[PDB]
């Protein structure tokens, strides 16, 4: 129950950053890749989000 402290940055080569303009979702330089829930995660909930996540904007 380790309270979820939220003044802890993403896992390694992470950062939150948004879509073209309008969802906001996290960057992943470890995997080239983006992110629509955040890494701070755990377990499983369910629910679909705004489609498949693109790789993160160049630069």
């Amino acid at each position: 129950s380790f309270e979820i402290p939220d003044d802890v940055p993403l896992p390694a080569g992470w950062e939150m950053a948004k879509t073209s303009s309008g969802q906001r979702y996290f960057l992943n330089h470890i995997d080239q890749t983006t992110t629509w829930q955040d890494p701070r995660k755990a377990m499983g909930g369910g629910g679909n989000y705004q489609g498949p996540p693109p790789p993160y904007p160049k630069h």
